[PDB]
């Protein structure tokens, strides 16, 4: 029981860098060595929470001549993920990275990145984690064993809080985060490739910024964001998908909602608020229900997940399984499950679908 | 109890629930029941379980002077005729018309003309608003216990089409599209809850999997059964409606969430006795669920058992009688208005003809 051990750099230590802390702390194998990060608090944050010595940097080339790392995770803003991936790529370091969703916010960025991403030969996994929450995945084993038939509709509906405070408030500017459908929608757009094993052709989305972060201004600014949409997606194959988000019903129980529809049936899993943000001593199970067309006979049980790794992230364990998949692919014993391709795809589909919105009208989309 | 003499103009099955739930109002009396079909008409004598004149053509039945009152349940497609035909008559009776109330664009322009000069109740048979949980969603929605609302989601999933009378609910050209056909009781809903009128609508449905390759009488079947669709109205709101005619596994049928800035509430409905299994009759629930303070409040809501007996529309079409009574009375209102069947077969209809080109569709 030698565990063989992966040094890991964070560029990037906000929220998200110490949600991929409290899970390697959790993977035997795991330490962090290296942390850049141009905020001085960010930094301090991220130390506290790792709770042993680690070096720091303000800038992230430092890190990556430190020679202190076997593997990367990116937790930066959105808009900064493509530079810094370009720098690794020709830093000579050749070293596997964790890419925090979206991989990247604009078509001139998805382009340029596809072409780079090409020449590049170690693992690169874009940290688009929720279809290793096991209620979902269940969900997508019944969807891929045949036991749905075929499958023709795949709704999601996310029923949440307003968007959270970042570290310069980032994440409150389409032009930083992609907008909305990109930044937060981008997981869901994944899921839909992934489930119906099949590429959009076509997206039409009706949203608006209607109720959040009105009274918030950030040097002459507001907001710029959606905070409710409702999207269609329309398929190769014949299937549709569709995506409900409002970012003010933060009151729903379950703020997830996925139903898959085939031909012999029907499977739907209702996922709860994290512990974190829902009321003390109230915390429900997540449901999966398996609804065969014949025999009439709906089969319901609660999924459970480990305290621990529950505890540890707001995305119900799921970051827990990313990372034991990550190191399987940083020793050699293991795929990248989630590529880069993979986020090129996604964001093309957000970003299709924030451009639906601004003309009123549906856009076309290409394999 | 004043007496009320209906006349039934189709009887097949949806005419069969209608006296399913006059047999239950006192001062309720069939006389008249027209239709074209001998087994239809005899079927649905033996539902009333006493003597009534039977005509084959509803013109006879108009002239007949038995009725004080008219229900048509014949396929959407010969509404208009027969409306055209009540209105010429001279006969001036009041008309519960089944949804939907015409199936074409040229059908409704003539109907709202012709529908202004005549002076009788006329009320379109959407009746899900009387659901009593869809009574508690609207009462909600209105009282501002919501906040202002900004959404709106429909979701039914449900068994295929059913076996009619000459396959009329098989073809596009007899219905109207299953969006007119299926969902306009939901596009009615829309426009009831959201107190707004639509501006919007975009819908992306296909044929895939039931009832591939029908031909009777002329026509090849050819309807939808899956669709989304997204509406935006005139206030900024929008709402969308998904439909499965092919999962009906689900214990709930309907789905309905509404959300606004201070709460969200959500119902659902169950599939009706008929239609599941024998040992596992559930009830509908209603769940209110407040931004701040965080905690939902859930209830059943219950039917009043022999209402809901009567029908496959969770009693529904009880309180649409007791409605359509009052106004033949002059003691009521016309809740549901030839205004309202309109707009919602016009929704529909812009939601069949996006689907088809691919691109949203302006409303009026
Ligand atoms: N996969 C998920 O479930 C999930 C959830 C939340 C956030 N995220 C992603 O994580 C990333 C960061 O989100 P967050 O919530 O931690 O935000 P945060 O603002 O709390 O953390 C971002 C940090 O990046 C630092 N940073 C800024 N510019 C940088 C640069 N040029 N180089 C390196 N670091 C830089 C900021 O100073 C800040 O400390 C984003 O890509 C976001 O989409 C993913
Ligand atoms: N409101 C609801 O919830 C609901 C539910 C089911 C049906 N419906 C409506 O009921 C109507 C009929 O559907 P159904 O299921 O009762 O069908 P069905 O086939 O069981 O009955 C229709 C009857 O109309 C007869 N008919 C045919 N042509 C006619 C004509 N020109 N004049 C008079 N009768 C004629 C047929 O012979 C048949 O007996 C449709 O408008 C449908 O939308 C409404």
């Amino acid at each position: 029981e030698t565990a063989q051990t992966i040094r890991y750099g964070l560029i990037g230590a906000g929220h998200m860098a110490r949600e991929h802390v409290r899970n390697l702390a959790l993977i035997p194998g795991s330490l962090i060595t290296a942390v850049a990060d141009p905020t001085p608090s960010s930094l301090e944050e991220t130390a506290r929470e790792i709770g042993y010595d680690v070096q720091t940097f303000s800038a992230h080339k430092d890190l990556l001549a430190s020679g202190l790392v076997d593997a990367l995770v990116i937790a930066s803003p959105n808009d900064t993920h493509l530079e810094i991936l370009k720098d690794i790529f020709a830093s000579g370091t050749n070293l596997p990275v964790l890419v925090e969703k979206p991989v990247c916010t604009s078509a001139e960025q998805a382009d340029e990145l596809e072409e780079l991403a090409a020449t590049y030969t170690a693992p690169v996994w874009v940290a688009m984690e929720y279809r290793y929450m096991p209620p979902v995945q269940e969900i997508i084993q019944a969807a891929h064993s045949g036991k749905l038939g075929n499958i023709h509709m795949l709704s999601i509906v996310e029923h949440r809080f307003p968007f959270l405070h970042k570290v310069d408030a980032w994440n409150r500017f389409a032009e930083r985060t992609g907008g909305t459908l990109v930044e937060k929608c981008c997981h869901f757009f994944d899921l839909m490739r992934l489930i119906l094993q099949d590429e959009p052709t076509r997206i039409y989305a009706s949203g608006g910024h209607d109720v959040n972060h009105m009274d918030e201004v950030y040097d002459g600014l507001i907001s710029d964001m959606v905070d409710n949409a409702y999207v269609i997606v329309d398929f190769k194959g014949g299937r549709r998908a569709m995506l409900e988000l409002s970012m003010f019903a933060e009151g729903s129980k379950f703020q997830e909602r996925i139903s898959i529809v085939g031909d012999a049936a029907k499977i739907e899993t209702l996922i709860p608020v994290a512990a974190n943000h829902w009321i003390e001593g109230d915390e429900t199970e997540a449901t999966v229900e398996f609804s065969p067309r014949s025999p009439l006979g709906p089969e319901k049980h609660e999924v459970p997940v480990d305290e621990a790794v529950l505890a540890a992230g707001a995305h119900h364990g799921s970051t827990y399984y990313e990372h034991l998949g990550y190191r399987k692919a940083i020793l050699g014993e293991g795929p990248v499950d989630v590529t880069v391709a993979d986020g090129l795809q996604s964001v093309r589909m957000g970003l299709a679908a924030e451009q639906s919105i601004i003309e009123g009208r549906a856009v076309e989309l290409h394999a």
